[PDB]
């Protein structure tokens, strides 16, 4: 199946705010080893420019995303490259297309090109969002309920 237009737009905005929040260093490293190792692989010093969520929402989204994506560490890395580091899908595709194959974009009768790799990157991100959406929606709805109690 696939998410609807409004569901994708809703989730993408939250993940943009979360990615900016994570990239600023506001997520403590022990919460997610995958996210911790990722932030160690990005050039330091970069300044904040995009808007970010508050610490509560950031923690909630981090817990949801980690609980869903920790099994597919490569998809998790691509999600983080896109949302946290801010790399374009084009840049991610070009990267994985011009590497030394030490998983993604291996190559189908035709030789692997930038177009096929971009397609794979798009599909990985779409599948990730599809898996994340129900968990995040439930987490947000659950917090609201619990927050109302007394
Ligand atoms: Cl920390």
């Amino acid at each position: 199946l696939n998410l609807t237009k409004e569901q994708h737009e809703w989730l993408n905005g939250w993940l943009e705010l979360w990615g900016a929040w994570v990239y600023s260093g506001r997520l403590e490293k022990r919460m997610s080893s995958v996210i911790a190792k990722f932030m160690e692989s990005v050039e330091p010093g970069r300044v904040m420019t995009r808007p970010m969520c508050n610490d509560d929402d950031g923690m909630l989204i981090s817990q949801v995303v980690d609980s869903v994506m920790y099994i597919d560490k490569k998809a998790f890395g691509i999600l983080l490259s896109y949302y946290a580091h801010g790399s374009s899908k084009h840049a991610i595709a070009s990267y994985y297309h011009r590497v030394a194959r030490p998983m993604l974009c291996r190559g189908r009768i035709q030789k692997p090109s930038l177009a096929t790799c971009r397609r794979e990157v798009d599909e990985i991100l779409n599948a990730s969002l599809f898996m994340i959406y129900p968990v995040l929606d439930s987490a947000f709805k659950n917090r609201k309920r619990v927050e109302k109690i007394k």
